[PDB]
């Protein structure tokens, strides 16, 4: 599928070198950053979506999460579905686990305060995640079957808003260097 969506941001600090790619290509290389996210997806964000993705290159240094990731609003939901990260493995309030692709994920919810949001203020908001147990071999074709986990997280009361922003194979980083390579359809 052509990905119709070019996410850049960074906070400011350091270097992020973003690469929009052919098609469904993208390439980060990073050092010496505070946040940012960088992916390729859709506009809108759908849960019946199969995301296809290709890792070939995951290398972060330290932090660094290799993951699905978008919004919604009515209500205001940041969510993840984390296939791998660097240093440090993302949690939060634990609601029970999703098998899915081969992996099983781990659900949890947080919640954000005095945060910055999608629309560019600090507010308060909730994140999903399904954040894989071990983290998923890269450098093959990878699916995340997103209707599982929108699923499931149903079952444990997270429900996603009506409207539907953006929705992206990212690569995120919070104060770390590394690179990436992911290849989106």
């Amino acid at each position: 599928a052509s990905t119709d969506y070019w996410h850049n941001w960074t906070d400011g600090r350091g270097i992020v070198n973003a690469v929009n790619g052919p098609g469904g290509n993208y390439s980060v290389n990073w050092s010496n950053t505070g946040n940012f996210v960088v992916g390729k997806g859709w506009t809108t964000g759908s849960p019946f979506r199969t995301i296809n993705y290709n890792a070939g290159v995951w290398a972060p240094n330290g932090n660094g999460y290799l993951t699905l990731y978008g919004w919604t609003r009515s209500p205001l939901i940041e969510y993840y579905v984390v296939d791998s990260w660097g240093t440090y493995r993302p949690t939060g309030t634990y609601k029970g686990t999703v098998k899915s692709d081969g992996g099983t994920y781990d659900i949890y919810t947080t919640t954000r305060y005095n945060a910055p949001s999608i629309d560019g203020d600090r507010t308060t908001f909730t994140q999903y995640w399904s954040v894989r147990q071990s983290k998923r071999p890269t450098g093959s074709n990878a699916t995340i079957t997103f209707s599982n986990h929108v699923n499931a997280w149903k079952s444990h009361g997270m429900n996603l808003g009506s409207n539907w922003a953006y929705q992206v194979m990212a690569t995120e980083g919070y104060q770390s260097s590394g690179c990436s390579n992911v290849t989106v359809w």
